RNA sequence: GGAAAUUAUAUUAAUUUCC
């Protein structure tokens, strides 16, 4: 039905029409890799320092970074219920990585069921080597890929 | 039909805007 360059420009359709964002391959990597560093060791974060932790880092190697974009890869992970959420009355909620969620390979997997996840929400069939390319720009995470694909059907 | 920013406690709702 669609060709590849019609699958991924819906692909990111769906994605952000969610309010979530894939920053490209080197850039989500560091963003993911930052959001641990804050929270790996249980610490509560707001959205608020979530973000400015994330931002501020990333800018120098990353000049687009904006609260905008960084706001969008955290929510990709609260969607994928990444986050212990603490509830505060008329007040910003706190948010903690949950344990199973605080290492990198764990995170990434989740982060990365959850755009599959949005793939299939939107009706698009994409394959684990498309998949390889658009999430991490090489041919070498297909096996993982097809076993997230597997393991949400 | 697509994109960016900005706001919010968002499994999200809007605003503004340079195609
Ligand atoms: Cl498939
Ligand atoms: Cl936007
Ligand atoms: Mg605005
Ligand atoms: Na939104
Ligand atoms: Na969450």
């Amino acid at each position: 039905h669609q060709n590849p360059q019609q699958l991924s420009s819906n692909l990111w359709a769906a994605v952000r029409a969610r309010g979530c964002q894939f920053l490209g391959p080197a850039m989500q990597e560091e963003a993911l890799k930052l959001v641990l560093l804050a929270l790996e060791d249980g610490s509560a974060l707001s959205r608020k320092v979530l973000v400015l932790f994330v931002v501020q880092r990333l800018e120098p190697r990353f000049p687009q970074a904006s609260k905008t974009s960084i706001g969008h890869v955290v929510q990709l992970l609260y969607r994928a219920s990444c986050f212990k959420v603490t509830k505060r009355d008329e007040d910003s909620s706190l948010m903690q990585l949950k344990e199973e969620f605080r290492t990198y390979e764990a995170l990434r997997r989740e982060h990365d069921s959850q755009i599959v996840q949005i793939a299939m929400e939107a009706g698009l069939r994409i394959a684990p080597d498309q998949w390889s390319s658009l999430l991490y720009g090489d041919q070498s995470h297909k096996s993982h890929m097809q076993s997230i694909i597997d393991k949400l059907q």
